[PDB]
DNA sequence: TATTATAGATCTATAA
DNA sequence: TATTATAGATCTATAA
């Protein structure tokens, strides 16, 4: 997929270039994953698939030694049970759930940083938060990049948090044929069990002259 | 219901006694609201009902001159569309949705306070966040009071926010005969359309053992 | 009348 | 098996 980046608290210079390369190469090679909506007025319309996207990232990063679902130490258990990925002093959250998760993930990363919790045998120094662009139709209230950017930009204007955060937005060019993975799961909602998966070409149609696009496959 | 409170940034010294009395009396008068779960393997079991509880609070506070769903100003539109209630300088959020909403609600309230957002023709001075105690069985991942307490306590330790916040936890005694409002809605999930509502007798069964902590949630039974 | 953006409701996934 | 705890998925409600 294509990507856009916004950095906070100097993450551009603090983030280890090699660790960033490992995350970036994964995101750039990844096809857009889509599935059918089960929302009442649009059953069957194609939407961004967080399940397939999350699994794709996990399958690429774990073999590169990024530990998945690292447990959060007991002393900070009120902040959660685990973190998506971590390697050395860098935490990664892939966040396609509802929008308040952006501020929950940001604040707990701030506390992980202030208290020096160990990520992967090193104290936490930087967080990477991966999100999807507004351009893709998706479940209602799922977080999107521009909303995350606007929220963190406002927190930065008021000097609210200090931890370095690289915010990543997954995007595609509009009206251009791209690689897509289209999946049908065993149940119309929540299931992560694949029933059918197709690798195809498709595109995101733009009706703008911002509205979200419409995904089509061939 | 009974209430437990935790104040941050001296919300106790800042909160107008009369505004607090209007919120407190409403919450104290309110019976515990329950409904049937549709979660696998516990279909029909009673759980805390956020729909009925939210409606009860709205029906009590609006007549008391609290404004409901106050729009958030354009310059902060990326923080949201509106706030649950407001009266003069006080904002109130009733939060029974999933746990990340606590930090979303805390952080945006911090930003409203820094910029001095008008709430009801007056700059915001304090926020009240209403939550339900852990003791009640409820939808998975719904926010609960002790979790909000522990998170805000950590933020306070690290000086993350300066806005005064009164955190309220709705609770009840265990193994005590209490009145409970039981509501049935037109669909098994998400509906706010009431098909039947009644006040019944019930209690919250304490399922803790010597090896749990008190992290064992209660079981609600009605008669 | 149809979209869209929250806000709120509340399920399943998964491991301890 | 049973349950607790998120974390993630993703719907409906309801007012622009
Ligand atoms: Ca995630
Ligand atoms: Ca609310």
């Amino acid at each position: 997929m294509k990507i856009d980046i916004t950095d906070y608290n100097h993450a551009d210079e603090i983030l280890n270039p090699q660790l960033w390369k490992e995350i970036e190469e994964t995101l750039l090679k990844m096809p857009l994953h889509v599935k059918a909506s089960d929302q009442a007025s649009k059953v069957g319309s194609l939407i961004f698939d967080p399940v397939g996207t999350n699994q794709y990232i996990k399958d690429e990063l774990v073999p590169k030694h990024w530990k998945n679902n690292i447990p959060i130490p007991k002393r900070f258990d009120f902040l959660g049970t685990d973190i998506d990925f971590g390697k050395r002093d860098t935490l990664v959250e892939v966040q396609f759930s509802n929008y308040p998760f952006l501020l929950n993930n940001t604040v707990r990363s701030e506390l992980f940083h202030k208290s020096n919790m160990d990520i992967d045998e090193e104290g936490m120094k930087v967080a990477i938060i991966i999100t999807k662009g507004h351009m893709f139709p998706a479940s209602n209230s799922s977080l999107y990049y521009e909303q995350a950017q606007n929220q963190l930009n406002s927190l930065a204007e008021y000097n609210v948090f200090d931890v370095p955060i690289r915010l990543v937005g997954l995007i595609e060019d509009f009206e251009t044929d791209i690689d897509i993975v289209s999946t049908t799961y065993a149940d119309k909602r929540y299931s992560r069990t694949i029933t059918k998966r197709d690798t195809v070409k498709g595109k995101v149609i733009d009706t703008n002259t911002r509205k979200r696009g419409t995904i089509v496959t061939y």
